[PDB]
């Protein structure tokens, strides 16, 4: 039993990783909203269901995602969490991109917010909002300043051209460029490493990452990871397996996060 | 009719893209007190000029600009937007860095808060102000960090050293190094497609980049985006004129912005 | 006459820069509590000391410094400056470090937030705190999203996997990778330089880069160093040799600073 998700696919390549398929490339994967209200929904589920360690997105076809329905747009408020629930979240739980192809306006700022990003060789990025007359507002302005620096999101954002996943790696937001025979793998493989950690432990880093973009001061971001979460991870089951392990020189055997 | 600049040239390289070029090599491109207040009137003019859309700033011989002029200085109030408008300017509309030779101190502190910069294989960057008994203090060194990297902006500033094009190409602030011979081009192309975009859509993109730089979190950055500009651009004729260009099939025809 | 540290070797290069090294290479240059608190009170004598202008740390063998001793640790409050002075140390002076080895768990917190890092071709980065269900809370995760971006801190933090140095040069945090034989050299040429330059220029170039990590916009770190500073740097010996040595055209011959 887990929510469905229209025009997409909702599958488990463990039972501790949850992987979304965007699966309608004949439409460039681009996202009504109606699914980027159950995409958002299935995210709700993924952050509530202590099982679940991390997630993935990715498309299919020649696709990742080119952004909303721009017919049904031409026929709409901006908050957050956004397109999919992912350009302005706060996620308790990482979520990776995978992408595979065209990734581009609301596409590119669902990614820019995305905790691990990897894409194949023949992925392409851009915000061709600036063509159209519009304007990239669903949060990734900021986000790609912080990425990219800003002189990186000022060519991409001002210009709106295309841009390949190698120059989006050299510039800092695509983690790895990988084959496309291997991208879901590699996806696999991180989410995998991340899943085998201390559900306890990855609540708390996801924490003190999130804190360096929402205090103006690193002083702040510090005082405020000790002084939330520090004490509600040593009090944890999980914490006192990891010391048993430790002292007994084993493997730990890790539960659910309840933080 | 435009504004001069005493020892610099004004040019138009299309209706919509201003050229100014620091024409003083044989002084290494110093920038006087007049001449800087001379380079403030003439961005004023441009960011208030709604046919202008980019700007872009390039030197002469080898250098692209070594700062202030230090006779002058030797014979002084530091403050914003600082020399020749740039180190501490919050622009309207994209300048352009043609970096094309030899770019320190002052010169480097204009260039670290242009929006796009382009360099030649050629071009050099420094921060000499250490060696002289002075200190970098027009803006540039916060700046540097968020684009460099702290560590960066440390051997950069606390060394006083050279550094090269390629380099600053690797560590973040140089979008492309190109041969000297192609670099106004290159700077050029770029302006030329920010240009072809709609007035408006650029306007707001600036305010979103800066806010990036002028807010503690990337949410209150977001939402000041929207909250404060979106309105604005929808009810704008350039927006209407995308959604007539994207219904009826063909390109949009747009006029200058107001916002 | 100088501070001692248990289970390192204290050292001048030259009579302005002092070397710390890390030597209990027999137990992975792990540091105890009471090894802590002595390298705080050489870092402490260090930025009171007007002689001493900058600093090295290193290891020895193939350890640079794989975090706290655990065995003491399993038999501990987290606060500025945290483990060894370095992780939240808020510096007058610049500290370099020229990681040799293994850099783990708190020896990464205590290099995310040095000045200038060097590495040879052989060290490797990571925090393995999630892996034993524990996380980094010295102040490292928001210090790596600013200099990593977020989505590459998150693959380290997360994963709590081993990361080359050519990979953490390629990201962000590693100035220069450099063959072992040649990493000491690098850090005391890199040290030597800033070393020769006016030590109040020096100061007021740490308070501005610092800024950049405690202001929320680039105008306030802007508008403080010169509020907080210029007179201050103005006002001192070491600007009127640097003003008498341009003026003579000779070298600058500089006093320590009192700033």
């Amino acid at each position: 039993a887990h929510p469905t998700v229209q025009g997409c696919l909702v599958s488990f390549p463990t039972p501790h990783i949850l992987l979304l398929t965007l699966n309608r490339p004949e439409k460039r994967n681009c996202i009504s909203l109606a699914t980027s209200a159950e995409i958002q929904r299935l995210w709700t589920w993924f952050d509530t269901q202590p099982a679940l360690y991390v997630a993935i997105i990715t498309g299919t076809g020649e696709s990742f995602c080119a952004g909303a329905d721009l017919k049904e747009w031409n026929d709409n408020e901006m908050t957050a969490p956004g397109l999919a629930g992912l350009p302005r979240r706060r996620g308790s739980k990482p979520i990776i991109a995978a992408v595979n192809g065209y990734c581009l306006g609301g596409g590119f700022e669902m990614v820019a917010n995305c905790d691990i990003v990897v894409a194949s060789e023949n992925a392409t990025f851009g915000l061709p909002e600036v063509q159209r007359g519009i304007a990239a507002v669903a949060g990734s302005l900021p986000r790609l300043v912080r990425v990219l620096g800003k002189q990186r999101a000022a060519e991409i954002a001002l210009s709106g051209l295309s841009f390949s996943a190698s120059q989006l790696e050299r510039w800092g937001l695509v983690n790895r460029v990988v084959e496309h025979d291997q991208l879901l793998a590699t996806a696999v493989e991180i989410a995998t490493a991340i899943s085998r950690n201390s559900p306890d432990s990855v609540r708390v880093t996801m924490e003190g990452l999130h804190y360096g973009w929402e205090m103006a001061s690193v002083e702040e971001a510090s005082s405020a990871l000790v002084d939330q979460w520090y004490a509600k991870l040593m009090a944890g089951e999980n914490f006192h397996e990891g010391v048993r392990a430790f002292v007994e020189k084993r493997k730990p055997q890790w539960r659910p996060s309840k933080l």
